[PDB]
């Protein structure tokens, strides 16, 4: 009654071939609270299919302990899908990318004695095929696999090992070998796929991403051409701009990719949503996920995308008899202009005329009637007679963001962080400089490198108008150069780039002088051959010139180390209280100084509409509402960029439409309405770099057209 198979033309749904509509809703990307509207949206946007990546390092914090509750409930995302009637994708991985930290990967596991991820290595094949499993027989518990009358028609291992494997040769053939043969083996009773994978081994299909796949074909004649990510825009960085992608654009790519035989498409994202608290987002990944998805950040509209390919589905539905029972046949029109059809012993037809010449209009006949196409656009005639829709032509109305100012003028108190020093009284010494995940363990952004350094009476520039040299050179990210007490200065990478060098004159003075470093990870690494190999913090070199002796190298002398901040140990951010401490308030609150937290106490606005902070005013750090983390703030991150005007019309790269240059990269943050009560709503604000908290204020959003 209940199966999922495939062949060359479709994934087969209970005996019937079926040309399926996804798009990607990433449970802990939102609330439990937002899901069923997000769903009930996707629903009438005319997706078939729900896509999600499982997101491991989120579901075990540490071995063997597993969190399937709140935002992280999967069981319960699935079944809300299996409510709407929709089927699901499930991405298992457990790698996913995803713009997600360390791609999914708990950091826990890069310890175990032995590891190497993403090869043939027995600790991480185990470890791999542990959790898969875990995942599998949950989901079989609770019958969601399609053959069981669930939802979930087909399911993911690993994303995007084809290239690593090419590079890292023999050893990735392996992996890749065993990997698809121990999925397959959880028998699961639906397919499974490889998005790019050229040699996927039978019976997985491979898979592919991209702006554009129409030219793509799966490896056997006998496997459907499915397309797992239609990329709907993409990610915002700390430091870059917001990415669009036009509407008809997107709607130009899937229509090439449906009229050349295309069976299943997945846009990514579909909602795009928010990174949360402080693991979810990867390397400089921006707090927002917005993506320029078909519903925005804050599960609202996003107009015309979302009508636009609301309409494009629809015009998908009606030619659907004619796609899976015929095979696309090219007729060429013109110059840059093919007619692709459908034509089924049924009666059935579906045509689909394309215009690929990216700056004119152009009038084909075909079967005896005109029709105009605008530049790189296609029509779409479900009977081969009406052209009901062409992905140029948007009969949707646009709709522009508003975030408006509510409530206003909170009233806030300011606690300032101590500057820690190499008190030899610290439970983390050591002889030298220690790799920062390996320090931290990911339990906090924040780790304190110090160190004291004696200068002699006698140093020559205490005689002379002058300052020794101080280098300090770090795997990154950000970086804080503290010199007995005071801030002497701050450097900070960018996503590709996030080794840093500090280089300064530094106020040392006769005798011991105390060197703080506070090193700062902004998400970690997520892509890239042999990323978790990469490192963070102070490696060094550290050396100090410009004395008698020459330069003195620091890396070998006594480091002490502090995990964290001490609001973080006191809990600062808790509706309890985070070990209390003397806030202050009034006119001695402090204010543009670094280190510091600050609290409100607050009622939330009215209305049913999103929520989110106007942090424009304040600089880095973290956001908690009623002890909930909101994600990382950096509106101090100004974005820069190519923000040119651009066309719809011609070949899309993520660079092409790009927003918000010389604004900063992220200003408001998103707050979810549940997470709030009517009155003592609790806000506070870890501000690393120097802020002024009265410029903050909610703000409620809308779109009109
Ligand atoms: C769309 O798909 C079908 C089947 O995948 C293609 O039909 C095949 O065409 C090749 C080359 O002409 C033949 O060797 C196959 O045996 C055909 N298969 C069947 C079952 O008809 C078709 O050519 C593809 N159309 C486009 C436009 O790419
Ligand atoms: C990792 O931490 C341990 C101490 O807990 C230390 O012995 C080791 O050298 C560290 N290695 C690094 C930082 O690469
Ligand atoms: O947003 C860019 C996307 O890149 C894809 O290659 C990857 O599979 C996704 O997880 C995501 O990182």
């Amino acid at each position: 009654e209940f199966s999922v198979s495939y062949d060359d033309r479709a994934i087969i749904i209970n005996g019937k071939r079926k040309i399926l509509i996804s798009g990607s809703i990433h449970y802990p990307r939102s609330t439990p609270q937002m899901w069923p509207d997000l769903i009930q949206k996707a629903k009438d946007g005319g997706l078939d299919v729900i896509e999600t990546y499982v997101f491991w390092n989120g579901h075990e914090p540490s071995p063997g302990k597993y969190n399937f509750e709140g935002r992280y409930d999967l069981v319960r995302f699935i079944k809300m899908v299996q409510r709407a009637g929709l089927y699901v994708n499930l991405r298992i991985g457990p790698y996913v990318c995803a713009e997600w930290n360390f791609g999914g990967f708990p950091v826990w596991l890069k310890y175990v004695p032995g590891m190497e991820f993403r090869t043939n290595n027995q600790p991480f094949k185990v470890a791999m095929q542990g959790f898969v499993q875990k995942i599998v027989n949950m989901m079989k518990s609770e019958n969601l696999f399609e053959s069981q009358g669930g939802p979930i028609i087909m399911a993911q291992i690993e994303n995007e090992y084809g290239p690593v494997e090419w590079e890292i040769g023999a050893p990735g053939k392996a992996y890749t070998k065993w990997a698809a043969q121990m999925a397959v083996g959880l028998k699961t009773g639906v397919p499974w796929i490889m998005c790019k994978q050229e040699d996927a081994p039978d019976p997985v299909i491979d898979t592919c991403n991209g702006f554009y796949c129409e030219g793509f074909r799966p490896n056997k004649p006998y496997k459907p051409k499915m397309w797992t990510e239609v990329w709907t825009g993409w990610y915002t960085k700390f430091g870059g701009p917001i990415p669009q992608r036009p509407a008809e654009d997107i709607a130009f790519s899937v229509a090439r990719f449906v009229q050349n035989n295309g069976s299943f498409f997945n846009y990514y994202m579909y909602h795009g949503g928010t990174n949360f608290g402080r693991t979810s987002s990867g390397l400089f990944i921006a707090t927002s996920y917005d993506y320029d998805a078909p519903l925005d950040e804050y599960g609202l509209l996003n107009e015309p995308k979302y009508g636009h390919l609301r309409d494009l589905h629809k015009a998908i539905k009606l030619s659907e008899p004619a796609l899976v029972s015929s095979y696309a046949a090219v007729t060429s029109l013109g110059s840059n202009q093919e007619a692709h059809v459908y034509r089924s012993k049924s009666g059935a037809c579906a045509a689909f005329l394309s215009n690929y010449d990216s700056r004119y209009s152009v009038k084909v006949t075909f079967q005896n009637r005109p029709y105009n196409l605008p530049p790189w656009s296609i029509s779409i005639l479900p009977d081969c007679k009406t052209a009901v829709y062409n992905t140029a032509q948007v009969n949707s109305q646009s709709s522009s963001i508003k975030m408006t100012p509510a409530g206003g003028g909170l009233s806030w108190q300011s606690y300032n962080e101590e500057t820690p020093t190499a008190d030899d009284s610290d439970t983390l010494t050591a002889n030298g400089l220690w790799e920062q995940k390996n320090v931290t363990r990911d339990s906090s952004d924040y780790l304190w490198y110090m160190t004291n350094v004696n200068i002699a009476s006698n140093e020559g520039f205490l005689k002379n108008g002058k300052d020794p040299y101080l280098t300090v050179m770090s795997a990154g990210h950000v970086l804080h150069v503290f010199v007995n007490g005071k801030l002497s200065g701050t450097v900070y990478g960018t996503l590709d780039n996030p080794k840093l060098t500090y280089s300064g004159n530094v106020k040392l003075r006769a005798g011991i002088n105390k060197i703080s470093l506070l090193s700062v990870s902004v998400g970690l690494p997520n892509v890239g051959v042999h990323y978790d190999t990469w490192n963070a913090g102070v490696l060094g070199p550290v050396t100090l010139s410009g004395l008698n002796e020459g330069s003195r190298n620091l890396a070998k002398q006594k480091w002490s180390y502090k995990v964290g901040l001490k609001g973080e140990s006191l809990s600062l951010h808790s509706l309890s209280g985070s070990s209390s401490v003397e806030w202050v308030r009034g006119s001695l609150m402090a204010q543009k100084q670094p280190l510091t937290w600050y609290k409100a106490t607050f009622n939330a606005p009215g209305g049913n509409d999103p929520l989110a902070l106007d942090m424009a005013s304040m600089g880095k750090g973290q956001i908690w509402i009623n002890g909930e983390g909101v994600g990382r703030h950096w509106p101090g991150y100004i974005a820069q960029g190519d923000c040119s005007k651009c066309s719809y019309a011609g070949t899309f790269n993520e660079k092409k439409c790009q927003t918000n240059c010389g604004q900063p990269s992220q200003r408001w943050y998103h707050v979810p309405r549940s997470w709030l009560k009517p009155s003592g709503n609790l806000l506070v604000v870890f501000e690393e770099w120097g802020g002024n908290p009265t410029g903050i204020s909610l703000v409620r959003r809308s779109r009109s057209a």
